[PDB]
């Protein structure tokens, strides 16, 4: 119950940082935790594959012809690159929409690369740069295809959030008065539920997945959440992009796994069944959700990796294309190590 | 003890941090305190006004004629402008160096708007560019009026190390083997001690600034830690630079306080004897110490301010130069207010 990630510079304790986790099973059964694992957490873009679900199950959706590709987008945080911009563009286009239409705003770009560029042309981005685009065309789509306003498609009292509030308490299997509702960075409504539930969505996507693949009848929400799996580990390019943590990790595991990063250091991964999964005791998919509690993400991505090292998931070979991540650079100015990160945390069984 | 800022997004918690401080008088004794008051921890750049005092205390240093804007240089974490830049060779010629003999290297600059133009221009920043540039200058400056050797100034075996090392412990009045020592982003040896004592030395310096405007006898060390505090007072666009918490800080207090900034989310202010460090029941000068367990600097400069409010130290009019620090913004991309800081710590005496 007391987890940390640590730091220190010459074996000197630098800064903590406390850890929450759940492992779940696909019916949302506690296997293993950190820290709190029902911390009341907020999703934030973690959340985004069941906004999507709630975009792809609105009536006449299905006509706009949104691929893989575009389902990738609605569940992104991306870098803004300009294939990011190019196919939000794409999809604007499919509505008869355009970016005016939009609802959410620029920011800089969660690239440091995409932002130096930015920065040396005098970019200013737009609402079509904004990392949550795909998620608010999906959400115009939604509002357009049966015939609500577009105008406050993003407002708490709009149709299409009243779908979203809906399917978002359905995955976490909760009662509407146990999430809870702010506005995110986008000016999007933004939930808060037990981070356990969080991975309950992420093993209901995995589950999904498998179940699409074993050829069973699949309820049409399941063959959506399999679609959204599917989209994601197909394109993990479009949910982050070059040199990101979830785009590389999707890419190591090619298909095993699917990982989504929310703002303010939460992270969730939906773990198809596999030897792994079976020697961690189910015998299904598996869900993990994370959550720094400072809010640190260069720390939640270390410990990600660690956990997944922990609980056997991957090969060492697979899990080395992560290693950056896993334990970050403490390098000076002069070329100098100077420090590391440890992690003095028991992984407990409950 | 449970002492926490936490920020929420519409009265849900989004992060929370937990926090360390302490409040001591000129003799190092705690007055006050948040969390761990005595956690060991890194004081980062906040050991600067120590290690200057080292270099100050080196024989000859003096016949270079560093002047006040120089010694707040040795002092600060600047944010490479312009004028930090230029002032550090012009410390360089004092001393007949060369850029080539400082031992610290470049970096992204502490400020977002030099380091944009930086962007625009293709600019690589080179070692006089360092944050530490100014303390560089200073501790290659004492070795060559050691006389010993230039090359390695900054390698723990060399004198001007084990004058900094020494000095550290007189000023926190710990032992040698209390004080631990990692090596800092500048490549010279960082200390790391309990948090009181950091508070203890800010303590000292006021302490010397409020004896040396009394006209009172000091000695040579309470001299040069009088003349410090005066350097970072008077020069406080040194020590950080335009729109940074430390300059805005020491400009708003006009020379009652000194404050300075550490690597990592630590924080040290040293407050002259005054109305308000009466009412918090000492009879000299007082020091504060903060270290943000996880390190993240936005909550820090909170925490500082309203440390600062909840001690009564300046006037409303006074700390509301600081209030964008106080309350960091939560607006989004579309212009609205999502949520905010708050800060449920308690100070015990
Ligand atoms: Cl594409
Ligand atoms: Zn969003
Ligand atoms: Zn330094």
């Amino acid at each position: 119950s007391e987890d940390f990630v640590v730091t220190d510079r010459g074996g000197i304790v630098e800064n903590s940082h406390r850890v929450h986790a759940a492992v779940v099973d696909a019916k949302g059964r506690l296997l293993y935790a950190l820290g709190n694992p029902t911390r009341m957490t907020l999703a934030r873009s973690a959340a985004k594959p069941a906004q999507a679900l709630a975009i792809l199950e609105t009536e006449g959706v299905a006509g706009y012809g949104f691929d893989d590709a575009d389902i990738a987008l609605m569940c992104a945080s991306h870098s803004s690159e300009d294939r990011h911009i190019a196919r939000t563009r794409a999809m604007l286009s499919k509505i008869k929409a355009e970016e005016a239409d939009l609802r959410c705003g620029g920011h800089p770009s969660l690239s440091e690369m995409v932002n130096r560029s930015w920065i040396k042309q005098d970019f200013i981005p737009t609402a079509v740069c904004s990392n949550c685009s795909g998620k608010a065309v999906g959400m115009l789509a939604g509002a357009r295809a049966i015939g609500a306003g577009t105008d406050g498609y993003h407002l708490p009292d709009h149709p299409m959030q009243g779908r979203v509030k809906r399917t978002v308490a359905e995955l976490c299997d909760l009662d509407a008065g146990d999430v809870e509702w702010g506005t995110d960075g986008c000016n999007l409504p933004t939930p808060a539920f037990p981070l356990d539930r969080l991975g309950r969505i992420y093993a209901k996507l995995a589950s999904a997945a498998d179940g699409s693949d074993a050829g069973e009848g699949q309820s049409t929400r399941c063959a959506a959440l399999a679609h959204i799996f599917r989209a994601m580990a197909r394109h993990p390019e479009m949910v982050a992009g070059e040199g990101r943590y979830c785009t590389m990790l999707m890419r190591a595991f090619d298909g095993a796994l699917v990982g989504k990063l929310g703002a303010d250091a939460s992270y969730a991964i939906g773990v198809r069944a596999s030897d792994a999964t079976r020697q961690l005791g189910t015998d299904g998919a598996l869900g993990i959700s994370v959550k720094i509690e400072d809010g640190n993400l260069e720390m939640l991505y270390a410990v990600v990796t660690e956990l997944l090292e922990r609980l056997g998931i991957g090969s060492p070979d697979v899990r080395s294309q992560l290693a950056s991540f896993h334990h970050p650079q403490r390098v000076n100015t002069m070329g100098v190590t100077t420090g590391g990160v440890s992690f003095p945390f028991k992984l407990r069984g409950s």
